[PDB]
């Protein structure tokens, strides 16, 4: 039927002659994980190849595609494709290798693989946790240059399809599309790359509850020290100290879960401003206590509400509100 | 006996003609793990295939099935089946491949595999930790469409059997059953899928002890500040502050172990309401202290139990109890 | 010598006739790990098979066993055995497959494998950390029923031997023995199972130091509040609050390391009783403070050691000691 | 040249006759890791075998060794060796299997493998973190007894060489040497084992900084309560309570990182003695406060520095210093 | 075309004669990870080999290189290369083995592999986190000595090329270059090694925010105790105690993430000096309280700002600033 034993398949079709066209269709099954510290993502996809090989021609009367077991794959020539800038990947093998082989009577061949790929994606956290990130997956031939193999999307924009169940708990996925670009290696020649592009957006709610509310609550807990009688030194001092230390703990806990980036994120700006306010509260009380002591000493040697508290009760909330307005007008 | 060398098994029985019927029996051995963060499960099952192949016919006098070693499997045609929407799977191989092959004199073949499959399961945590989840395992042919291969359950509802030792420490497993549905791929044709469905329910006790009791205890520890003399400012302030901070720590610890979902869970509602109560206690004491200071200043310039404490001692417990009644009437 | 090329080894000896006897010897090399959360164990063992095959007969004059390389194994019939209710296992392969093959002149064959098996073991933690657990390893044929293959222990009780270096840092291992039982599958027939049983016991010392001493110390630290003058409210309140919060932290830390079981363990009983005592201390001080305030108000309007402290100093230690006596008489 | 096709290599040289001598040389490349909780170590080594086989003889004129590709290895007889009491091991395979084969004209064969072995090592932590541990790697034949194969060190003591780059960040490695001993299996016969022995010693500095300094600092922080005026009850009570709780946290953190051993380590002795001192400080202050209250009551009914503080200021430091002297004279 | 069946490729070209030259080109694709605790790095690279073999000569008219499938590789002789001092490595295999084979009509052969290598790198942390580290990758032949195979860089310095996307989030990568050196094994002979060298530098910002700012803030929070009236003992004591304990927690958290090195790092110097300052603050207050008590007792028996506070308010900040100036002038 196929006369496999009569041919040497160590050479591509057209060997010694013009390049062989190869078309690609991709269907994305899922996006399994995203790792900010590792700066990568894991995708499961169906990779489909189209090419023609006269050596697989067989007689028939119905002009219909016929399906073979898939162990025949290792006896015939198959296009060499690999994922560029990946960290690890594999082909699923239960209950058998998830490999399809269909051959038409005139030699047209359809080849399909189910693979899982972990690939690198460089992300900019300068607007975290309000950032928008983009990632891509690159498909390129390994052994054959553009002189031997021509790689292209089979149906252009319509070659990429996605399952309706693609979802992430933290990220919104949008704008899947495909592009084509060339690549050059100084010692091997020119290669043709295929691209799968998509965009990711975060949900802010979780970060609000984890960071922004606790810091605001710690700032507001430092303003009750302005309504307590200043004669209660052992009540007013520990309150401010505890609020400062809790703010420090919040900052450390927030920074613990992110990659060790050399630049400043928006959450760092917010937390450090809140910390500054909490610190200023303690300094303000220390000034008040010192001035009261000075006045007592002067009065005895010569023999109400302090203005600082009265003005702080107004100044601190207004400054904090203005800061919040400007911050959330800039970062939105 | 079998004349394997006289036939080409690269083509299915009936090649070029009508589709070949294939029956499936499944026996579930165990459910090994469930991962909320990964949103998958691991199952170990016995997969059994039934079909007929005249090319394996042999003479006999007893009309009995004969068992072969299993290395013969790779010399004959075997149905191509794979698990859909899986993450990883394998066939056990100790001390040999766990593969059974039995052939009847008239060509009927029984084929059995022991496999372990990790498969995806989308779960809704909107009622966590009082949620009920459902999952499924899908069996579909890879290479052959419904025109070449007809896939069905061998005995309908009786095709699925479960071992009595299937058990999870946290989940209750119930309602195993099977269904059949078709699937369509735009470039390859129609396929016939088999389904194994089951339902999972959580045990609430662990979550009660981990989250609900500590938060209630922290709320109740904030009500002892209403029975302490209000003149003890350095005793009443740190108590409320410590309770608020402990409630915050509880909220963070509860959220740490779950997937980063964009929606609200019931435990979040309970914890945030408890946090609100604890915060209000501190605000109440601050109001009491301020009013006492105002009265002292007025009396000196002109020259018991405060009503707020007296009413709070009644109001706070009743509101908390009513909230608990409504919450546990809604979520049950 | 062996005339391997002259025989088809795809059929068992006696094919079509009576069942072939197969004897098993097992020597346990080590117990590598136990996982409470995974509920499994890992064992390394030497598995030895005994059977007769006339097709391997060769002429000789000394009636002595001869050893072959082990690549011959894949050319001859070998009994099909697998481990039941396992999670994963493999055969060691350095520097070659650890497989022995010895054939006697009359056809007697000895076969030996070095394997590592991870197997499930259901454990009851209702008496943790004073529990005693039992586990078993099951050996059964996969392809052949009791009509084709008879599986038995070669020397009965003497078939199981253990290395003197089997040891676990936390568990005491005792009472290795073997049993035999039949198994039935509704669609394949009856099989004969072999069992390896052993018993595990914990060492209590580690758990004493981790849980029982800290909780008792936290309870005893709450009784120093009964010897401090009750006029020191800001000294007596934070002490009780801190002890309650530390007890809560201890409970959470203890529960963190165990599987999410739906039932109550002994350590939970001990910790919750200790927590109750610590909570009652705080309530007792609140009552004392309130009564003192009431008496002061009455005396002013009309114009030592409080009995509660005096009785608590006796009542609390005696109740705690009685609880310890009963607890350690019940759980031993 | 080698006439491989003319011989059956399923039988050892000398099959049916006297045992074949096999010499072993080992060169250690690195020690990769040590795990106290797993009680094992990982070593990378070069394993070299020497034997003679007349079936590989070839004509030559120069009496020189000739090197072959290494795919020839699987066509000839190779000694069967494995590592005893190992957990996992493998042969490196990039860019090809790291296997050397050299054959001399008279049949002498040199065989070399690069392997990585993880092996068990039982360690005694009774003097931790001042302990000295010893470990060994055992090489034994699997299939052949001492009647068929004689295993020995090729050059005795000079057979073991080590790379100068063997180093661990925490451990000092010394005293590599080799020994030989026999082993007996009740069902297979006598085997000859080869041993590689070495000694490990810890660096104390890290443990000093992690445990011993913090505990001493916490003990010294409890002695400042003896210089504060005893009238400051709310200052002296929380200090002692906080020091006790911090010591408890230190003990838990120290125990967290070690295996769950049933016996007592030296660090446990040191930490528990320090804890006892810190606890006694709190009890001492409670006694002082009670006695002051008694004296006040007696004086009123009838109508400086307390001796306990004065003696404690001397007694506590001297006892702690004596304990340190004895502890560091015993454990060195 | 190639007459593979007519030659034995178990012997290198020139077998029995002069050494065969082999050239190497390397292109680095990425640096995937660096592990301080494991002391290794992971690199993905393209390894290219050049050699001549007359046995692969074929007739042609165009003097052009022809590309073969890559399954031919296992039928011909291929140079034996491996990575020295590696921990693990593999060749990527999707969708096929990423192996290129190109043969010129005169027998010149180009061979290319895509591999991932994890290799050891000894690092000195004595200047952490201001350290600069160097690492190298070593390529050496395994089976063949310099008498049989001559290994060299194909284009010298121009043989090493790097992708523009090589980047690490924490480290700056610079100065890629190549060197050549010989290696000697006492039992096998001389080998020729190739080296790939590069330099790594850290970004200080992350460590500043994680360690240096919190410790400075904790030191500055201990200087507010010098502006509070010394009569407030219960306010001034807990402040110093809390600052000391927080500094201890910072030290432990900093040390937790690094390898257990026996020497001192710069961050340890900074943290321990800050801890000393914080401790001295508490000792200073204790001295002040004791002296005040002594003066009170003397005055009663005979019947402002203390100088220590006044001098400490100046001395502590100046000493801390001088320490910072010297530290950051030494470590830069
Ligand atoms: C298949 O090819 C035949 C001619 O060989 C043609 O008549 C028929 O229409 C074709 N069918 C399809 C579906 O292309
Ligand atoms: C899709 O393809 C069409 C036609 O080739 C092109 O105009 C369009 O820009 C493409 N869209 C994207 C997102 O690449
Ligand atoms: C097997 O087939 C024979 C006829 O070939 C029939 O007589 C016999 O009853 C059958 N046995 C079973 C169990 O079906
Ligand atoms: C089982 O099969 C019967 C008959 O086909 C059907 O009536 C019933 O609904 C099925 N049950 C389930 C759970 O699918
Ligand atoms: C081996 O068999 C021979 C007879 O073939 C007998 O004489 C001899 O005693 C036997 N030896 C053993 C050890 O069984
Ligand atoms: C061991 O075997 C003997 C005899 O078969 C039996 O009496 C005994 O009960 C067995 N012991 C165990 C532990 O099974
Ligand atoms: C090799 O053997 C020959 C004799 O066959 C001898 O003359 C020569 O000295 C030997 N060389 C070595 C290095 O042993
Ligand atoms: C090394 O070998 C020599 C001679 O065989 C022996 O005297 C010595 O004790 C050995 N050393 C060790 C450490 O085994
Ligand atoms: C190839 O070799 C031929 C001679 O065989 C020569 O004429 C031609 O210039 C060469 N081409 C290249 C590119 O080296
Ligand atoms: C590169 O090679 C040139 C010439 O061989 C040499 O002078 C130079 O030092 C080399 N550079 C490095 C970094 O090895
Ligand atoms: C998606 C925005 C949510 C804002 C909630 C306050
Ligand atoms: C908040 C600062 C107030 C200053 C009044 C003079
Ligand atoms: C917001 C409070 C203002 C008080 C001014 C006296
Ligand atoms: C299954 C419900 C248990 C409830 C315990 C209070
Ligand atoms: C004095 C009784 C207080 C109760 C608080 C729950
Ligand atoms: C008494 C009201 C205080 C409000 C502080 C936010
Ligand atoms: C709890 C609020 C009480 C208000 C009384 C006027
Ligand atoms: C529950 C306590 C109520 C007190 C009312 C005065
Ligand atoms: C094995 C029992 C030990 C008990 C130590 C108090
Ligand atoms: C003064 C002795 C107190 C004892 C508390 C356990
Ligand atoms: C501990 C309770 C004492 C009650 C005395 C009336
Ligand atoms: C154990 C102390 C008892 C005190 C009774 C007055
Ligand atoms: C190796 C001993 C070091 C001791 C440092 C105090
Ligand atoms: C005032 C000196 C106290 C010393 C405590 C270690
Ligand atoms: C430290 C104990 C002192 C006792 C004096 C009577
Ligand atoms: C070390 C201080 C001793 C004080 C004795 C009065
Ligand atoms: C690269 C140096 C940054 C310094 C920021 C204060
Ligand atoms: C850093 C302490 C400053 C205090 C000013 C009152
Ligand atoms: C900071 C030390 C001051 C000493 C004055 C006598
Ligand atoms: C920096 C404050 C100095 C005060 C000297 C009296
Ligand atoms: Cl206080």
């Amino acid at each position: 039927l196929l006369r496999i034993d009569d041919h040497d398949f160590s050479m591509r079709p057209g060997f010694g002659g013009p390049a062989i066209p190869v078309g690609v269709d991709v269907q994305v099954e899922s996006l399994d994980s995203i790792s900010e510290v590792d700066m990568d993502f894991t995708m499961t996809l169906y990779l489909r190849h189209y090419w023609k090989d006269e050596r697989l021609s067989f007689p028939s009367t119905n002009n219909l595609s016929m399906t073979f077991d898939g162990r025949l794959v290792k006896k015939i020539w198959v296009p060499d494709m690999f994922f560029v800038h990946s960290k690890r990947s594999f082909i699923h093998d239960t209950t058998t290798d998830n490999v399809m082989l269909r051959v038409q009577p005139d030699g047209k061949v359809l080849y399909s693989l189910r693979v899982t790929v972990t690939a690198m994606c460089n992300m900019d956290f300068s607007r975290f946790p309000l950032d928008t990130q983009t990632c891509s997956l690159e498909i390129e031939s390994y052994a054959y240059t553009e002189d031997d193999l021509m790689l292209y999307w089979k149906k252009g924009n319509d070659s990429l399809k996605t399952d309706e169940r693609i979802s992430l708990s933290q990220f919104l996925i949008q704008e899947f599309h495909t592009t084509t670009k060339l690549a050059f290696y100084s010692s091997t020649g020119w290669y043709n790359r295929l691209y799968i592009n998509f965009t990711l957006r975060r949900h802010i709610f979780f970060f609000l509850l984890q960071t922004y509310f606790p810091a605001t609550l710690m700032v507001m807990l430092s303003w009750v020290s302005f309504w307590i009688d200043r004669r209660a030194v052992p009540a007013r001092v520990p309150l401010g100290i505890t609020t400062v230390l809790t703010m420090s703990t919040i900052i450390t806990g927030v920074n613990a879960s992110m990659p060790r980036v050399s630049y400043i994120k928006a959450v760092d700006i917010y937390l450090w401003v809140s910390f500054v306010f909490v610190f200023l509260s303690v300094l303000e009380y220390a000034a008040v206590n010192y001035l009261t002591t000075v006045q007592e000493r002067k009065e005895q040697k010569l023999r109400d509400t302090h203005a600082i508290d009265k003005y702080s009760r107004i100044i601190f909330p207004a400054a904090y509100i203005l800061f919040n307005l400007i911050y959330w007008s800039i970062f939105s």
